[PDB]
């Protein structure tokens, strides 16, 4: 009632089936990717300091040909995105909005990127990727999240009161 | 275990029970604000076409002195934003970049802004505030989640799982 944001989320709503998000990138190729990288980002993700690259993400953008020394080819990488929406007009508005947003973002974080990249193995078998890769794959996943279109969003009883949370929640 | 992102999030996790977010603007106020026009938001949320500005947030932004003739005043907000977190030097580091991350993000759709705050009321008794009050608090609220510091956040199975997910899902 007074405090939703006491409440917390709706409890069954997955916010795949409250707004059905494309893939930017292959959807079995992550699956695999995550199959494969899963559970060191696990750890990875609870580690303090500089912050370590997502190998899920990296793994994902060698596949796709865009990753080639220490670098996401973002001109490429865009067309890829803008290819996937090619049959999804609601989206094609939005992905191209986000793009430059990731990027240029990502643009702020580059001295701990750059630091983030150059790191050392924490432990036996962990792999040091880049997080250029994993800011951008992170950041557009997020975005998309975001802005939902209005167009696709599944309306109900729950995701409403999902959006409801997310939207309103955050500044409260 | 393969797909978490199916399975969902952790149903009673309070994301900010995982991580308790500073109150940039008083806790308080925001109750009153929500209170006052929370049913108003609800709605437009919900209404389609060009998106309608918070009240909420123009509500909040008004009565701490910085909403002002349609324009924000970024300054003066900028200084208020320190001075919640000068308690916190944790926060102090992410609090100056959100700053202008979420300016800077605003004015990639100013155009789209400034057609919010043009719009006729819908029926008898909206009131229709400038959008760009609830674009800063709600890009501002998303992000300490988003960046919530390893020494601020409850390590915990939930708190992890949860961490876990939202790190890992939107990519997926």
């Amino acid at each position: 009632g007074d405090n939703p944001c006491a409440a917390g989320p709706p409890v069954d709503t997955n916010p795949a089936e409250c707004c059905p998000k494309p893939m930017l990138v292959d959807g079995t190729i992550m699956m695999d990717c995550y199959k494969k990288y899963g559970e060191q980002t696990k750890k990875q993700l609870q580690m303090d300091g500089i912050p370590r690259g997502c190998c899920i993400a990296e793994c994902a953008m060698n596949a796709t040909n865009m990753y080639a020394d220490g670098m996401l080819k973002r001109d490429d990488l865009s067309k890829m995105f803008m290819d996937a929406v090619k049959d999804k007009p609601e989206w094609m508005s939005l992905v191209r909005d986000a793009t430059n947003a990731c990027f240029e973002l990502a643009e702020k974080k580059m001295d701990e990127i750059e630091a983030g990249a150059k790191l050392e193995p924490s432990f036996e078998g962990e792999k040091i990727c880049h997080p250029i890769s994993g800011t951008i794959l992170r950041c557009m996943g997020m975005m998309m999240f975001a802005q939902c279109p209005a167009s696709v969003f599944n309306v109900n009883e729950n995701c409403n009161k999902l959006r409801e949370y997310g939207s309103i929640c955050p500044m409260i």
